[PDB]
């Protein structure tokens, strides 16, 4: 039974998917505390939008840059959780270590059904190295506590 998640974190340049201005930076989204929308999953595995409601500038730390069976990266720290094709939140650590598969996603068309829409894609991770210290950082959401990456990985956000 765990008691808490880590409090993971997302590199600087990472960037969200986001509804108003496509691809940004997590840093510059947190940094000048951009108001906008993600794209996210709910349990039934609806995908829709949701405003960002919290900016969070994490200081700095050793991250990893992960990358991907399709050449993209995941530069965070090792414990940022993801979701798997199993609809499972695991650190990419552990997603790397057991060689599980990501589940990526690569008129009014929102909400709509994950599975039914969108190009998913089962993408593992195929290799990481250290990038250093960066700046880090994390975003809250109102609703669920997830979005999508700019490369269609499906990150967790702030537990807080
Ligand atoms: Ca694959
Ligand atoms: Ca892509
Ligand atoms: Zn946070």
């Amino acid at each position: 039974a765990m008691e808490k998640f880590a409090e993971y974190a997302l590199s600087f340049g990472t960037e969200i998917l986001t509804v108003e201005y496509g691809p940004l930076p997590i840093g510059k989204i947190v940094s000048e505390e951009i108001n906008c929308s993600v794209y996210s999953v709910d349990p039934e595995g609806r995908v829709y939008t949701q405003a960002i409601a919290q900016w969070h500038d994490r200081g700095e730390q050793e991250v990893l840059e992960y990358e991907l069976e399709d050449g993209s990266v995941i530069r965070a720290t090792s414990d940022h959780r993801f979701l798997t094709t199993d609809y499972q939140l695991l650190a990419i650590e552990e997603i790397f270590a057991r060689q599980l598969d990501l589940l990526t996603l690569e008129n009014h068309r929102l909400p709509f059904p994950l599975l039914d829409a969108g190009t998913i894609k089962m993408v593992k991770v195929i290799g990481r190295r250290s990038l250093g210290v960066q700046r880090i950082f994390d975003i809250g959401l109102p609703q669920d506590h997830n979005f999508l990456l700019a490369n269609g990985a499906i990150a967790a956000a702030c537990f807080n």
